């Protein structure tokens, strides 16, 4: 699948951050109307240390089958820096991106998206290389506030940035911990609730998209 190349990834931490404080001014928090046909989920595994393998898994929706698997095998550069997930991951993820055969509608990625100290995290990064609407779903919090959501499933409450409202926390699933959900590019925060609603089944805590990337990326290993 075409996407487009930004900015190089070599660089130090730095300059990295000073990519995002650029990076953050092109995301586009916008309503996703209506239901996606294709929705992909993102997943990496490292079966040698510092050898990664980027996984996208192209599910049908409503029925949730599956369409395409891409995956590729490379080297990894980047530490791993809260907040500079992007450098780590994200050249591996566009390899096998170019593979991508399908056209998603939605793209869901493990980790935050809006909810993020530069309002950049992965999700919303490579929402801006793909150009098709991304969400992120992380099983733990980076950056913003909230209150912890009732113990009932569908609970939820917001992640705030001050007045500003950066995401959510879905109680997917009674019982566990809940999950962090924000918007990427072309993604709004009560449009990703919602869609990440309708990818979760019933006693599950993560969306079909991602919980079966993470499947692949075990098994491919
Ligand atoms: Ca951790
Ligand atoms: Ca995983
Ligand atoms: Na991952």
């Amino acid at each position: 699948m075409d996407y487009r190349q930004l900015h190089r990834w070599d660089l130090p931490p730095e300059e990295a951050i000073k990519v995002q404080n650029e990076l953050r001014k092109k995301i586009k928090l916008t309503p996703y109307e209506g239901e996606p046909e294709y929705v992909a989920g993102v997943d990496l595994s490292f079966p040698g240390k510092e050898e990664g393998l980027a996984v996208i898994v192209v599910l049908e929706y409503p029925s949730f089958k599956i369409l395409e698997v891409v995956s590729e095998r490379g080297e990894i550069t980047f530490p791993y820096i809260p907040g500079l997930l992007a450098f780590r991951e994200g050249p591996l993820f566009l390899k096998a991106w170019e593979k991508l055969r399908t056209k998603p509608d939605v793209v869901v990625f493990n980790g935050q998206g809006l909810a993020h100290p530069r309002k950049l995290g992965i999700a919303s990064h490579m929402g801006l290389f793909i150009e098709i609407p991304t969400i992120g779903v992380a099983k733990s919090r980076l950056y913003g506030t909230f209150k912890m959501p009732e113990d009932k499933r569908c609970s939820w409450s917001y992640l705030y940035d001050g007045e500003e409202i950066i995401g959510c926390v879905i109680r997917t699933k009674e019982g566990s911990a809940p999950i962090f959900v924000s918007p990427g590019h072309l993604m709004d925060v009560e449009s990703s609730k919602r869609l990440i609603k309708a990818f979760t089944l019933p006693g599950r805590r993560i969306p079909e998209p991602t919980r079966l990337a993470h499947i692949y990326t075990q098994r491919l290993k």
